[PDB]
């Protein structure tokens, strides 16, 4: 079963429109397509064109990525799969606008009916949607955690001190698993404790910020969400679901877990015998998502503008060539 | 015939001036020559004394440089030569002032009068000076790249963004030669067109430095005007670059080091390839081409070592043979 | 042998704001470090580090100067070469360990103010100690920087901070050199000190206009050389020569003369044969006064906050490697 791949254009920003920025970016959602202009002044007609799993133009909107790219994989995690989703790009894209997402302002929307809202929030809430009362009993826990510099900051922790650091080791039940020593897990009774949390969870990251260089767009964060469901059969049997979905947001593309990502991406792609894994935090976290029993989908993000032509090829190629990889799904 | 090498070494500025900076640069435009003061407190007779084509100090004016310098190139360019006159040093000691200018603050003068005018426009504004009062027909056309990263960007182009990159390809028609593809070569039909190409030219600029890291510091900025006259007994055609390098202290500049070196050692494979300025300028050094360089310094103690590294560079190069 | 100290300091405004948890602890009985080291992995981790002498946060500036520099000033009083370093990264109190601050206002004089660091203290305690003695004697002093491996001059008269010195082998001394251009300024009496310090800091204050992270790069050897004259019965003359040399070193986080410092100390300190002197403008500078004949000592400076939990270990491993004092039990 093949890694799944899409592509997302952000619009333009303002800078952009002020500087007189062009499209070099088309994107054909039918044909499912991005076709990129590649020969600036010099060659008017050159062109590379991908195909993708699906692709999302300059107008598509957070409740759009939901309904075509996280409602079926979240189907899934609810029959007790492990599925991961994670936003590829340079700086500046969309990557946490996508994960994420942001509050509008003046509080004019409720966080759960926010536009702005991004792909956790609104995962968070389904959860809740789709659980409550329909008969399950079932819990939901949540965790944090962001990669700086190869270490482990937990952004979920009543240690008032987010640079208090968590350690890794390999999990001895789970070949492909590991545990983050130290790293807060909270049970979310409801979805009325989710803003809170989440909330608190950005205010650590902001504190984060102010205290390692360039933090935001070198660090990968890492979300989790644990589902376990008990049901009871007509025959008197009681059967238990557990389903668990990783959203992780990279470091912009534009280094040890980002470069061994590639290097073991590239070695997934090419069938070379060692997939160097354990070379990084972060391998080491998606170990299960890249050749595990995890399903995973990627994101590719990317910018519409002529300025940013190399990064949005380069993102493409690495984006295009993760279709390859095979992973099996199941639990 | 050698390239030509001169100097010209900037006044103080206000913060040097604040910092109570020390001057170690004497330049005798008597003798030709440039004298640092190299020893610091530890050795009050030390200098480093070099000997170029001229010599230009702290009071010289935009005016002074364009009249003993230039006009002699643009003689030559109106006879039908190829001419290039690079500017080279440091961030900040004024290459863009000499290559370009400033304006003016308050239009208190005209672009055609401005002190502060450069090589640039002094040098268009004389073109039409000189042959609308010749009696030949003749056209004039413009161009104004701008090389960052190994990126080609068209200043003049009228596409409104000005990341549009160009391409460069070998000129089949030319060894030495290149091709800027998408290039736009404005036509200048009067002087009274030249101030609003150059603004809009110098507006796109702007909008690149915005856009990417050390920008005006890092890119090599190529002016070329070419002038078709009509003569019989023939077309002659004139042209001259005009380059404003990136600081000295970055494939561009470091292949040019390379090719410079190989120039005077005369060594058999100049690496012209291996950069877009070299394959730019190729033509130039050890071509037709007659060169000429500005070595810009600042006066200042704290830049003793880059002012000796620009006049050690660029003295060398005096050693090269045109061969136009 | 080398004296190794450790002082910690508070934590500052912005770690206050971080919400920033110490890691640090110390013990200046036992004279123990103690730091936290498995943040939210292992509450339990400790590592322990023992030395000649253990400063907290709360520790004043004259008490360092009491307990540190006292016995080292007697030295040189005596006639002998000694140095004080100041390490650890930016940010952790070198300067102010070396030198202090200055009170705002004025409600204190140079000589009282409490934030003063060890060199005002020094120079106002010579004259003291020498004053009232007995004793003709002679004080100079000369403050130079080390930038890039190029030498300053703070107290030179040139206005322009930037022009270079040089150095060269003192003929007359093996282990000597000659730092051509250097500026020596007699100091007549206690009320000459705070000017000339003044205009050195303001010369400073300038070169950090004119070079990259200046202060955080430099070094500074501020150099106090004492003339001291007897008579005999007959007429003839003796004179004693001390030196003090206070350094604030470049910051440890993460430069040539810093290496080899490092170099320097650790085969004074396993005893190898050939020290490494020679090879920056640093030890070459300092190659007088060290060696063990005389008193040497190191104030390493750390910060109390988690977010430095590499660069204090790293601190700490470093005056550890200088000298090795085992933990007690
Ligand atoms: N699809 C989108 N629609 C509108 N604005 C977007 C979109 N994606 C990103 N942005 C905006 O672009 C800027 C950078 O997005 P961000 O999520 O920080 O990117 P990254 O995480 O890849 O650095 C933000 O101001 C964000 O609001
Ligand atoms: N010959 C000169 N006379 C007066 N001012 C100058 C001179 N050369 C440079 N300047 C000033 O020095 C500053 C830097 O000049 P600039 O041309 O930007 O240098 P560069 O292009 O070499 O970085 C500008 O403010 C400019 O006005
Ligand atoms: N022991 C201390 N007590 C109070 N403040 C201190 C102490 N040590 C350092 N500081 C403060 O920390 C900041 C940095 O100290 P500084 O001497 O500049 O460190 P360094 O020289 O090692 O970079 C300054 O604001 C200083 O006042
Ligand atoms: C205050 C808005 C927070 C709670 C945010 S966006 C955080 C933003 N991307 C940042 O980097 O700070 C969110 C949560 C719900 C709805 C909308 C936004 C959120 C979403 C997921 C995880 C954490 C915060
Ligand atoms: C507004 C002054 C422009 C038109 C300038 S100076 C541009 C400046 N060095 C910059 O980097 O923006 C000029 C043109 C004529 C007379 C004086 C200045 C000019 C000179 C040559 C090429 C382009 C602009
Ligand atoms: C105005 C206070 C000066 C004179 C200072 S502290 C300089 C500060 N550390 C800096 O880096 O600028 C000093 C001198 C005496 C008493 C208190 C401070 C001093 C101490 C030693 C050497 C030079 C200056
Ligand atoms: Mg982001
Ligand atoms: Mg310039
Ligand atoms: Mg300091």
């Amino acid at each position: 079963k093949n890694i799944q791949v899409v592509v997302r254009c952000r619009p333009f920003n303002l800078a952009e429109r002020k500087a007189s920025a062009h499209s070099i970016v088309e994107c054909d959602p039918v044909r499912k397509e991005v076709s990129v202009r590649t020969g600036g002044l010099a060659d008017k007609s050159s062109r590379k064109t991908y195909t993708f799993d699906m692709v999302f133009g300059a107008s598509t909107k957070q409740i759009d990525v939901y309904r075509s790219v996280v409602c079926p994989i979240l189907d899934e995690v609810i029959m007790g799969y492990n599925c991961t989703i994670f936003a590829y790009g340079q700086t500046g894209t969309g990557k946490t606008f996508t994960m994420e997402g942001e509050r509008s302002p003046n509080e004019e929307y409720t966080w759960e009916e926010d536009p702005l809202a991004g792909i956790i929030p609104r995962t968070l809430h389904q959860i809740f949607e789709k659980l409550t009362d329909n008969g399950t009993e079932f819990s939901v826990k949540v965790s944090l955690l962001e990669i700086y510099n190869e270490e482990l900051f937990d952004l979920l922790n009543p240690s008032s001190d987010v640079s208090e650091r968590l350690q890794m080791f390999d999990d001895p039940r789970n070949k492909r698993g590991v545990i983050i020593k130290g790293l807060e897990e909270i049970t979310v009774h409801n979805k009325d404790e989710v803003y809170q949390i989440l909330e608190k969870g950005a205010a650590k990251r902001t504190t984060a910020a102010t205290l390692m260089n360039a933090y935001s767009s070198r660090s990968h964060s890492v979300f989790s969400v644990t589902i376990h469901m008990k049901e009871t059969t007509i025959d008197g049997e009681e059967l238990v679901k557990i389903g668990k979905l990783n959203l992780v947001d990279l470091a912009g593309s534009e280094n040890q877990s980002l470069l061994t990502l590639g290097r073991v991406i590239t070695a997934l792609v090419e069938r070379t015998p060692h997939v160097p894994y354990r070379e990084s935090k972060l391998t080491r976290i998606l170990q299960d998502s890249l050749g595990g029993r995890t399903r995973t989908s990627i994101i590719a993000t990317i910018s519409p503008a002529s300025l940013n032509l190399e990064e949005t090829l380069s993102t493409l190629e690495y984006a295009h060539r993760a279709k390859n990889i095979l992973n099996k799904p199941e639990v």
